[PDB]
């Protein structure tokens, strides 16, 4: 078992916005991604603009201040740290990707669901049906559902 948040009220802050999308769409993608996970756990997520935000959402490129540099367009899309203080919980998105609300470029919502999974303490799944599976694939956002493996995973951490 990986680290878990020791509380059920979790704050996030969007540190900065990708120029790829309009700010409202980024807000929406991230809010919906958190909702995916709160729907199956006791966790609640609230957005703040400063202070002790647990999960900082960041768009950055290349070497961006942690020991996990990005790689330009393609390859690594994003990464996140497991629960913990400071950088713990933070989710970083490679600005060298083209972030979208849709199937073109890289879908932000789907990517954030995966990354928030990490921010909550989940590792990768070997189940190709699970959002925690290591590789990106676009699926109809309107019919997207957490797999039973994802639900198993997150419910093993929070109840
Ligand atoms: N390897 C790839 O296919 C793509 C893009 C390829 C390219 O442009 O270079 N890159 C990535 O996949 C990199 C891997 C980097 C590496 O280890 O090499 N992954 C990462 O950057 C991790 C981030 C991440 C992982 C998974 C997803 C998605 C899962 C689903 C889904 C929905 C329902 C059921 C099952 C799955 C929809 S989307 C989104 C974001
Ligand atoms: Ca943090
Ligand atoms: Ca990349
Ligand atoms: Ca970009
Ligand atoms: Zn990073
Ligand atoms: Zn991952």
């Amino acid at each position: 078992m990986g680290p878990v948040w020791r509380k059920h009220y979790i704050t996030y802050r969007i540190n900065n916005y990708t120029p790829d999308m309009n700010r409202e769409d980024v807000d929406y993608a991230i809010r919906k991604a958190f909702q995916v996970w709160s729907n199956v756990t006791p966790l609640k997520f609230s957005k703040i603009n400063t202070g002790m935000a647990d999960i900082l959402v960041v768009f950055a490129r290349g070497a961006h201040g942690d020991d996990h540099a990005f790689d330009g367009k393609g390859g690594i899309l994003a990464h996140a740290f497991g629960p913990g203080s400071g950088i713990g919980g933070d989710a970083h998105f490679d600005e060298d990707e083209f972030w979208t609300t849709h199937s073109g470029g890289t879908n932000l919502f789907l990517t954030a669901v995966h990354e928030i999974g990490h921010s909550l303490g989940l590792g990768h799944s070997s189940d190709p049906k699970a959002v925690m599976f290591p590789t990106y694939k676009y699926v109809d956002i309107n019919t997207f559902r957490l797999s039973a493996d994802d639900i198993r995973g997150i419910q093993s951490l929070y109840g």
